[PDB]
DNA sequence: CTTTGGGGAGGGGTCTTTTAC
DNA sequence: GGTAAAAGACCCCTCCCCAAA
């Protein structure tokens, strides 16, 4: 959509450049007012308040099981499917999460 | 020794909903 | 009444870190 002033790196979100220029400062606006811990965006602050009420959005289908967040909802799925997700492609070995598939191919050589 | 698994964090994208023109 | 940009809601990713395999 547009170019940041600073980086000249190109945002495809619509109308977040602003985000993304307001990370430049380091500034923390937003601010949990129960434990005083200010965070970078809304969003962010928003999901850290679920540790403080206690929400639990996600919902297992089967199991009913309540999880504060999405990945623990899917980690919560191996426990059904016993399914390692992620997978590389050359090594043939499996992983529990993407950045652990992403550790491996740039630390070792997979063969 | 290296490798794995998980917590917490920041950073981008898409869809929708609000808001300022 | 209409439009476009920003904010929200939620998604995804990787990185730093470190007990635990
Ligand atoms: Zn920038
Ligand atoms: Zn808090
Ligand atoms: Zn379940
Ligand atoms: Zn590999």
């Amino acid at each position: 959509f547009q170019k940041c002033p600073i980086c000249e790196k190109v945002i495809q979100g619509a109308g977040k450049l602003p985000r993304h220029i307001r990370t430049h400062t380091g500034e923390k606006p937003y601010e949990c007012n129960i434990c005083k811990v200010r965070f970078t965006r809304q969003d962010k602050l928003k999901v850290h308040m679920r540790k403080h009420t206690g929400e639990k959005p996600y919902l297992c289908q089967q199991c009913g099981a309540a999880f504060a967040h999405n990945y623990d909802l899917k980690n919560h799925m191996r426990v059904h499917t016993g399914l390692r997700p992620y997978q590389c492609d050359s090594c043939c070995k499996t992983f529990v999460r993407s950045d652990h598939l992403h550790r491996h191919l740039k630390k070792d050589g997979c063969n």
